[PDB]
């Protein structure tokens, strides 16, 4: 049989845009537009989406849909470069040991709201140290019954010495992770059909419980400080090389790409699509959605840092389970506090399971391209992946599996998804020739793209990425959380993951290079020549040979 399609192309924009639409897409470009500029934070972030933000997505877009492949199997037009699908399928599988314990502790505090005490109003109770102090006129909030009872009474954070004293799983937490599991294996079993439809509601909730929740925030007293300190516009701070830096970083990070996922998603779109369309509209909606999260977050922290009499700048700040901390305590005082908490964890747990459906279906959609024995057992290698992922993701629920996460969130993606989009943006744009990747979009499509688009594809985008990657690298600092030291084996745990996630395109150069037979030009013109090129191939004529296809643009 072949390959099956989107049920409408809705399915399609909806999963891109769930996928995209993230919890740390929420918070990430607000606290970096309040950190550094304000309303001048625009410039640098709006420069850099339009030279290399929007290519690369077009590009992966217009690569999935036209090879009809997933990560691993679209790379027919360079074989030597197939690592670096491998690569991405690395990445993924990386991340989903610690995004679904994001989605359990989310779930674990959905259920205990249902009662007319939230759990951490006072701290009068077991679980809480005597050195609890809610003072309402030098950590403020630190020792607060709302980050006690997170790190107490659901983490049990002080049974832990740190990464050598895991100590045995919980329970409670474990439950809250297989029911997660389950809900991901039943959403994502029967292909594309049931996990494109499942998406109508949780893309679609988030949406709804922002704009009430921004109903709500606004009208609280000391919001509009908030607000005010979020947008405030300064021009001077375009001349400190950081803001740029942060600027390239986010939208590196921000898009998506170099998880293989948008290959995989627009593999199933019908030959005849528009992909240019498609990207335009998911970028612009990605981009708003963060500012106006932003507007709720923001007006949200300034009515927290009005009531406690400290300035905005100690309230903002960036760390795990400061989510559960700071917006717990705010909601608690406001009137019906219970279906306000219900809500917004019921927002947390939807933007947790679009982005983690989507990951695990890209790994799931590469793997079962790859190898034609899987291709007949879907259901049964799904249960397989889950199971194994949920296996290597019980590490995160010891007693000191905040460690673990910290760690895992420091290291699983960093600079290998850079070093993969940069490979693959190179090899699309060099080895397989922006002139053909051009005449294949047109054939797809009915356009031609402009000059613009491919000088953003050969020139600017690879040296955009490789400054990126270079001071990605240069700055790189340990992990902590909190006064919390990590062993030295740890930080080198930690940089031999992601150096294995990143050392497979030199691991497959050379098996390729090794297997093909013939002498070294032989070896080398099967190798760095697209599969449908054979035939010319075979008679002497390899394009890449030729210097002026190397020098064309
Ligand atoms: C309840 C209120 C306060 C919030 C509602 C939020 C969502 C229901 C909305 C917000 C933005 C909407 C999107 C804005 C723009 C578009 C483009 C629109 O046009 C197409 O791309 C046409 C595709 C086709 O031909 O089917 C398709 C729907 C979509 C994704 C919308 C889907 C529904 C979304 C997510
Ligand atoms: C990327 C994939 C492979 C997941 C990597 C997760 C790591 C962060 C895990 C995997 C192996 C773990 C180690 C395996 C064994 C132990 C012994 C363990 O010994 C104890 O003191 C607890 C013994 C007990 O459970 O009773 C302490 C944690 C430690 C170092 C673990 C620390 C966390 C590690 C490095
Ligand atoms: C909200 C999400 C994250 C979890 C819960 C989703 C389930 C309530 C849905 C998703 C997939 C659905 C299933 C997708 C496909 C089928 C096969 C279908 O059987 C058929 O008639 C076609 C196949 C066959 O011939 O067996 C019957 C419904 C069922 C079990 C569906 C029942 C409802 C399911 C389990
Ligand atoms: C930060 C918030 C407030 C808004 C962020 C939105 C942007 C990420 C989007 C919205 C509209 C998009 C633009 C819509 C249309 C185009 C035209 C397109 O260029 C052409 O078609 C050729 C024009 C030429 O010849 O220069 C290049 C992408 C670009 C700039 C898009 C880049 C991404 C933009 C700026
Ligand atoms: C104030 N402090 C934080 N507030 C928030 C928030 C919020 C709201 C959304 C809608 C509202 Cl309404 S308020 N998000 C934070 C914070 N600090 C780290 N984050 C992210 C980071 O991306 C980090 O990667 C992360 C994580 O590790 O979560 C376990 C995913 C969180
Ligand atoms: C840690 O990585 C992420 O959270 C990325 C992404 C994602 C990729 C894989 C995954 F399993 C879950 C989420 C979801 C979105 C898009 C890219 C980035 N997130 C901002
Ligand atoms: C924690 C993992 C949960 C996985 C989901 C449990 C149910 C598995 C059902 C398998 C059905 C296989 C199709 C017929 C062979
Ligand atoms: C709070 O008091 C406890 C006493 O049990 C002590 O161990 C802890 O270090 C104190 N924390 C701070 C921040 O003073
Ligand atoms: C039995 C205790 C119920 C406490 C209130 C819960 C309200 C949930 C409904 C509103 C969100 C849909
Ligand atoms: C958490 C509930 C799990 C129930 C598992 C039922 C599996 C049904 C499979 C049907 C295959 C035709
Ligand atoms: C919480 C998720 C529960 C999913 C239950 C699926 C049951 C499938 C029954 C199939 C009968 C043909
Ligand atoms: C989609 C439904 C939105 C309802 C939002 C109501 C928020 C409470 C308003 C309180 C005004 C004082
Ligand atoms: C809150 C997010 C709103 C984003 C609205 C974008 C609408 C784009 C429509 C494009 C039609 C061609
Ligand atoms: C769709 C439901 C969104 C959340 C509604 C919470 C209940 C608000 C009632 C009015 C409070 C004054
Ligand atoms: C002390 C009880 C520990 C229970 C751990 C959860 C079960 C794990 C099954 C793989
Ligand atoms: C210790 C009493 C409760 C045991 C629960 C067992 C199931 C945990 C999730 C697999
Ligand atoms: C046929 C169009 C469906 C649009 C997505 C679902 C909207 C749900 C609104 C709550
Ligand atoms: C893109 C140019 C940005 C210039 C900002 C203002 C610089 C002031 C220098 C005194
Ligand atoms: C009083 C300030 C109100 C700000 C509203 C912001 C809306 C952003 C687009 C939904
Ligand atoms: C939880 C384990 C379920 C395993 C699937 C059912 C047996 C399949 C045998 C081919
Ligand atoms: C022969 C039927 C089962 C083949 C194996 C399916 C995938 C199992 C996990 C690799
Ligand atoms: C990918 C090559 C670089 C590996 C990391 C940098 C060297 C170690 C720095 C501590
Ligand atoms: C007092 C003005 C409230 C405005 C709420 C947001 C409207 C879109
Ligand atoms: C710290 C920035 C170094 C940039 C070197 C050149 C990268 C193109
Ligand atoms: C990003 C646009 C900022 C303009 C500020 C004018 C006061
Ligand atoms: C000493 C307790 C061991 C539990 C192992 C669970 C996988
Ligand atoms: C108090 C939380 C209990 C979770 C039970 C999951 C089945
Ligand atoms: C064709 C039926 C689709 C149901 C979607 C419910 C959100
Ligand atoms: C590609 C990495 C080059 C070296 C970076 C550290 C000097
Ligand atoms: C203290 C040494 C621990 C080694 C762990 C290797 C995974
Ligand atoms: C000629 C092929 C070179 C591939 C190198 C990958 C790092
Ligand atoms: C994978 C690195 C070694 C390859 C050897 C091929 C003979
Ligand atoms: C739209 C950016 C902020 C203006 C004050
Ligand atoms: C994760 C890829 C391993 C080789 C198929
Ligand atoms: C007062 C205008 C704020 C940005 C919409
Ligand atoms: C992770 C192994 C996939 C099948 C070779
Ligand atoms: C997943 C591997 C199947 C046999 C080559
Ligand atoms: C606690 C999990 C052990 C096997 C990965
Ligand atoms: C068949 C190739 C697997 C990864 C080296
Ligand atoms: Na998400
Ligand atoms: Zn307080």
């Amino acid at each position: 049989q072949d390959r099956e399609t989107w049920g409408k192309k809705i399915d399609f924009l909806l999963s891109v845009i769930g996928f995209a639409v993230d919890l740390a897409n929420v918070w990430r470009f607000p606290y970096l537009c309040y950190k550094n500029g304000g309303g001048a934070f625009l410039v640098p972030y709006l420069l850099f989406m339009v030279i290399a933000g929007m290519p690369l997505f077009y590009m992966e877009l217009a690569l999935g849909q036209f090879n009809r492949e997933g990560a691993a199997g679209v790379w027919k037009i360079c074989p030597i470069l197939k690592g670096v699908g491998f690569t991405v399928i690395l990445i993924s599988l990386y991340v989903g040991f610690f995004y679904n314990v994001i989605i359990a502790w989310a779930l674990h505090y959905l259920f205990s709201s249902f009662t007319t005490e939230l759990p951490w109003i006072h701290c009068n109770n077991s679980w809480n140290s005597p050195n609890c102090s809610d003072a309402h006129p030098n950590d403020t909030f630190g020792t607060t019954p709302a980050a006690e009872y997170f790190e107490r009474g659901v983490l049990h954070l002080h049974q832990s010495h740190g990464i050598d004293d895991l100590g045995p799983p919980r329970w409670q937490l474990t439950a809250c992770l297989v029911l997660v599991y389950v809900l991901l294996y039943f959403s994502l079993w029967k292909g594309v059909k049931t996990s494109g439809k499942v998406v109508w509601i949780t893309a679609t909730m988030p949406y709804v419980v922002l704009t009430a929740l921004l109903l709500r925030g606004v009208t609280l007293p000391g919001a509009i400080d908030g607000i005010r300190a979020y947008l405030s516009v300064d021009f001077y701070r375009l001349c400190e090389a950081s803001v740029w830096i942060d600027a390239a970083t986010q939208v590196c990070f921000s898009l998506g790409v170099g998880f293989g996922v948008l290959i995989a998603f627009s593999s199933y779109n019908k030959f005849t699509n528009n992909c240019y369309r498609d990207a335009i509209v998911t970028t612009s909606i990605n981009s708003l959605t963060s500012f106006s999260s932003g507007f709720v977050v923001f007006s949200f922290l300034g009515y927290m840092a009005q009531k406690h009499s400290v300035p905005i700048g100690d309230v903002a700040k960036d760390g795990p389970g400061l989510i559960f901390i700071i917006y717990p305590e705010a909601i608690a005082t406001l009137p019906l506090s219970s279906a306000w908490a219900v809500v917004f964890f019921i927002m947390l747990l939807t933007l947790g399971i679009d982005s983690a459906m989507g990951g695990m279906e890209s790994v799931i959609t590469g793997l079962i391209d790859e190898f034609q024995l899987l291709h007949r057992h879907r259901e049964l290698f799904t249960l397989f992946i889950v199971l194994a992922t949920f296996l290597l993701s019980l590490f995160c629920v010891t007693n000191g599996g905040i460690y673990v996460f910290t760690l895992l969130d420091h290291f699983a993606a960093g600079t290998s998804i850079l070093f993969g989009v940069l490979i693959e943006a190179i090899g699309v744009a060099w080895f397989y020739g922006v002139g053909q990747f051009s005449d294949d979009i047109q054939q797809m499509t009915g356009q031609r793209p402009s000059l613009y688009w491919r000088l953003c594809w050969k020139l600017v985008s690879p040296c955009f990425l490789l400054f990126v990657v270079v001071v990605s690298i240069v700055t790189f600092r340990p992990p902590h959380y909190g006064a919390y030291i990590f062993p030295d084996w740890a930080n080198a745990l930690g940089w031999v993951i992601a150096t294995s996630s990143m050392a497979m395109v030199p691991i497959y150069a050379a098996y390729k290079f090794c297997s093909l037979p013939g002498s070294f030009r032989e070896k080398l013109a099967y190798a760095i020549a697209p599969e449908k090129d054979r035939e010319l191939v075979d008679r002497g004529e390899v394009r890449q040979f030729t210097l002026r296809h190397w020098l064309k643009v």
